[PDB]
């Protein structure tokens, strides 16, 4: 299989990147040196991770020292809610610009649908406890970043956490001038998304898989939840193939044309999670893993969910 998938911008994009969100600040540079040095060519970063500015001394001392190219790498980041009204748009790419200490991202994603009030707190809540929403919407965010093509900050635009109903909405936007290259949404055997990657898919929108080992460092874990690291089913069928159950839970999403991003900081796993090039699931392993689907997501947020465009009540 190879190892980038065209988008409809036309540029290519490499099917397996690095994560960071959660990567210490005092780690990820190691981290995504580390990364390139092994063979990485894609790193997933966003401004409400805090780490940017560390990812970018990783970048740039690659760059540097000439391990890579500009070229070869395919940087992608995200726009944060508390950013979408049209004055905010262009700062807030350049100020991530300025963090990865990059003339152009590959990939900036508008991070969730939901636009939230601009000011300090990335989260700006009520008294009781809500987000305070902002009156943008998802298609004039979505002109915003359009601009940011027709100015060269970014080489494709896309969208994360948009359900079915939200792409189709940027898909019939009046004067649409750019189709969204990515949706990058959560994914695993345990919310295995076929309607919404199908949909996708057919739209010729490439999906990202974020959380495909399951996030056990997210931070709203409870001892309880279930464990794709520790299925006794995932786990066989990983000692069948010779491989950790990371690894196939890597390659999962590899073989149904999505782009995964696995997050680590440790140099031993950022190593075993890039060597998912050499072996197939079979048909009846990818109908396996899709069989453990139970729609149970990692990324969910109570304090969200009145906000008019929160993806998650729709089915899909
Ligand atoms: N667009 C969005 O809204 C959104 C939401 C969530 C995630 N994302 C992106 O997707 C990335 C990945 O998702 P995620 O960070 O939620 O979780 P993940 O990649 O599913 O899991 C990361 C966790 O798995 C551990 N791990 C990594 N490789 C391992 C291996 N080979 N064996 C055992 N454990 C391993 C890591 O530990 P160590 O680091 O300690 O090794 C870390 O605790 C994020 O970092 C972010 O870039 C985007
Ligand atoms: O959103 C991500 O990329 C990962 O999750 C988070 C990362 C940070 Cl730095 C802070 C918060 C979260 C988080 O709570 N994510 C879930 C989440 C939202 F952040 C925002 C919305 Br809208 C819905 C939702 F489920």
């Amino acid at each position: 299989m190879a190892s980038r998938i065209l988008l409809n911008n036309g540029a290519k994009m490499p099917i397996l990147g690095l994560g960071t969100w959660k990567s210490p600040p005092g780690q990820v540079t190691e981290a995504v040196k580390v990364a390139i040095d092994v063979g990485y060519r894609h790193i997933d970063c966003a401004h409400v991770y805090q780490n940017e500015n560390e990812v970018g001394v990783a970048i740039q001392e690659k760059l540097r020292e000439q391990v890579v190219k500009r070229e070869e790498l395919f940087i992608v980041s995200k726009l944060w809610c508390t950013y979408h009204e049209k004055g905010l748009v262009k700062g807030a790419c350049q100020k991530t610009l300025s963090d990865l200490k990059l003339d152009y991202l590959d990939l900036y994603l508008i991070h969730w649908p939901t636009g939230f009030k601009p000011g300090k707190e990335f989260f700006p809540l009520d008294e009781s406890g809500n987000v305070v929403p902002s009156d943008t919407n998802i298609l004039d965010t979505w002109a915003a970043m359009e601009e940011l093509v027709d100015e060269g900050l970014v080489k494709a635009i896309g969208i994360s956490n948009f359900n079915h109903l939200q792409v189709e909405m940027i898909l019939n936007k009046p004067g649409l001038k750019y189709k969204p290259a990515v949706n990058q949404i959560e994914c695993h055997p345990y919310l295995t998304q076929e309607k919404l990657i199908q949909y996708c898919q057919s739209k010729g929108i490439v999906v990202t898989a974020y959380s495909p080992l399951g996030s056990p460092d997210r931070p709203w874990a409870k001892p309880e939840d279930p464990s794709l690291l520790e299925d006794p089913r995932i786990k066989a069928i990983a000692a069948k193939h010779n491989k950790t159950t990371a690894q196939v839970l890597i390659r999962f999403p590899m073989q149904r044309n999505l782009v995964v991003i696995p997050k680590s900081v440790t140099p031993e796993r950022i190593a075993e999670n890039f060597k998912v090039f050499d072996f197939e699931l079979s048909s009846q392993d990818m109908t396996t893993l899709l069989s453990y689907n139970r729609n149970w997501r990692v990324c969910a947020l109570l304090s969200c969910t009145s906000h008019k465009d929160y993806p998650f009540h729709e089915e899909f």
